[PDB]
């Protein structure tokens, strides 16, 4: 799928974005490629950050549906206006797609400042799509009115005025092979609205966090494609860092170096690697009671910064942070490794990158099978409240 190889593109940290044109005549809009949400959303009025929009009045192509949407995070926000428009990926399938569009006309702290983007691709499910799940995701039109599989996968490569600029490879309908090596394991995806998956198991250079295996997934896991960071649950957080600080603990870091919030320096070329442990992610496996893991490096979870007022050493920010919303897999994990989002087959494969970033003497690496009898459910189920529970699914 050589056309798709190389078509991803941005900056470290502030996301992945693939080029897309919607409308007739083609507007050409740089869109986050963000497995983490289920809505085509696009910047369609100025804004500070933004080097263009969406002008839907200039589409012959383009429908109003006459109903708006309102999309609240933690984080941040975008509203917009509905419709739907002709849509084609340039660097993708040779196909053209009506799929919905959300016209962004007021947000908060969403777009980014020197990102280079001005949409979303939400590839996850129906189930998380705003307003509802009737609103169809741009995926599932993709596959319903082309005979493209329904299957992509990611290839996400790690990376002085400028932030570090990134490469990456989205391919829609197929696995590449020379994006990966070794073999691709597949872990189930639990449920279709997010890419839930389940972890089995934690180890920090070759150590048990000895945890429950519920905590792994309290409340959730996801792969997120949308998130830089690895993200934790608090006491798997605590956990983990605990355990990173005593295996790097020749090297006193500030309190913000840990929480994410200072970078940390050597001299250009001497970055001590070796003090930094490898971190492991055992995945439920396709088989009852197997397991695989993904092995990360310090290469994948140290962040490369470069510092204007300090440009001739190699500085890093620690790229794990805390959730109170259950383990998040952002580009720190995918990072290291070639995504299968097989859908058709409702499971998610990993294969080593041949892009990651590594030393000569550590990989990231998938390797599989580890085997439990009598393997406990380490799936949480989320309290269900009553709003949940009163929506129909006609
Ligand atoms: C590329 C990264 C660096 O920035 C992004 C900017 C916009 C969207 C996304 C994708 N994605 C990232 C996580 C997300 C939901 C959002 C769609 C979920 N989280 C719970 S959140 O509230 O943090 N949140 C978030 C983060 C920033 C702004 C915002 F409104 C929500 C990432
Ligand atoms: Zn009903």
């Amino acid at each position: 799928f050589v056309e798709m190889v190389d078509n991803l593109r941005g900056k470290s940290g502030q996301g992945y974005y693939v080029e897309m044109t919607v409308g007739s005549p083609p507007q050409t809009l740089n869109i986050l490629v963000d497995t983490g949400s289920s809505n085509f959303a696009v910047g369609a009025a100025p804004h500070p950050f933004l080097h263009r929009y969406y002008q839907r009045q200039l589409s012959s192509t383009y429908r109003d549906l006459r109903k708006g949407v309102y999309v609240p995070y933690t984080q941040g926000k975008w509203e917009g206006e509905l419709g739907t428009d002709l849509v084609s990926i340039p660097h993708g399938p040779n196909v053209t797609v009506r799929a919905n569009i959300a016209a962004i006309t007021e947000s908060d702290k969403f777009f980014i400042n020197g990102s280079n983007w001005e949409g979303i691709l939400g590839l996850a499910y129906a189930e998380i799509a705003r307003p509802d799940d009737s609103l169809e995701p741009f995926f599932d039109s993709l596959v319903k009115q082309t005979h493209v599989p329904n299957l992509f996968s990611l290839q996400l490569c790690g990376a002085s005025e400028v932030l570090a600029s990134v490469g990456g490879s989205m391919i829609i309908g197929g696995i590449d092979h020379s994006l990966y090596t070794g073999s691709l394991w597949y872990t189930p995806i639990r449920r279709e609205w997010y890419y839930e998956v389940i972890i089995v198991r934690v180890e920090i250079n070759g150590q048990d966090l000895k945890m429950d295996c519920k905590e792994y997934n309290y409340d959730k896991s996801i792969v997120d494609s949308g998130t830089t960071n690895l993200r934790l649950p608090k006491k798997v957080f605590e956990a983990a860092v605990k355990s990173i600080k005593a295996a790097s603990s020749t090297e006193k870091f500030p309190d913000g170096f840990w929480l994410g919030e200072q970078l940390v320096c050597w001299q250009a070329g001497t970055t001590p690697w070796n003090i930094f442990p490898v971190i492991s992610l055992y995945l439920m496996g396709e088989v009852t009671n197997q397991s695989f893991r993904i092995t990360i490096l310090p290469q994948q979870y140290l962040r490369p910064v470069e510092d204007v007022a300090t440009s001739q050493d190699d500085c890093y920010k620690f790229a794990i942070s805390q959730s109170s919303t259950g383990t998040v897999m952002g580009a720190v994990i995918m990072e290291g490794f070639y995504v299968v989002f097989d859908r058709a087959r409702k499971r998610i494969g990993f294969a080593v990158s041949a892009c990651h970033v590594h030393d000569e003497f550590r990989t990231a690496a998938v390797e599989g099978p580890f085997v439990t009898l009598d393997m406990e459910d380490c799936g949480y189920n989320i309290p269900q409240t009553d709003e949940s529970r009163s929506h129909h699914h006609h």
